[PDB]
């Protein structure tokens, strides 16, 4: 599913991501824009053989099982395909584990490079939340 900016903002908000670990909603939406362009079906393979899945581009090396990443840890206890669903619930639950892990949103390279230190509030501007 390709979400609209505000539609995603509203689902992430409903899912308890606003200010989750001190990260305002705009951060979350910014990261999604840059990681997958708001498409839940986005996949991208990495050099190490791992693959990133979904709107937040969660990696199969640590977070989810895809059956083809040797030495995967499956910390979120889910099949990576679950992360491509139109229902963002599994993405959200798993992102909450990731962000709690120590480096915060820096786990998201596009966030670090494209969102971090920018006026992220722009991402939820005009939205009815």
């Amino acid at each position: 599913k390709v979400f609209g900016r505000c539609e995603l903002a509203a689902a992430m908000k409903r899912h308890g991501l606003d200010n989750y670990r001190g990260y305002s909603l705009g951060n979350w939406v910014c990261a999604a824009k840059f990681e997958s362009n708001f498409n839940t079906q986005a996949t991208n393979r990495n050099t190490d053989g791992s693959t990133d899945y979904g709107v937040l581009q969660i990696n199969s090396r640590w977070w989810c099982n895809d059956g083809r990443t040797p030495g995967s840890r499956n910390l979120c206890n889910i099949p990576c395909s679950a992360l491509l669903s139109s229902d963002i619930t599994a993405t959200v639950n798993c992102a909450k584990k990731i962000v709690s892990d120590g480096n915060g949103m820096n786990a998201w390279v596009a966030w670090r490079n494209r969102c971090k230190g920018t006026d992220v509030q722009a991402w939820i501007r005009g939205c009815r939340l």
